[PDB]
């Protein structure tokens, strides 16, 4: 969790997988994925 931790939550990320993300659809946010489901 640690997700109140705004002041030190960049190496979890430091550019360099963002663009993996934003590299989907819509960032893997908006997305759906129907499949077989």
């Amino acid at each position: 969790r640690q997700i109140k931790i705004w002041f030190q939550n960049r190496r979890m990320k430091w550019k360099k997988r963002v663009f993996n993300d934003a590299r989907d659809i819509i960032q893997r946010m908006h997305l759906r994925q129907y499949e077989l489901l």
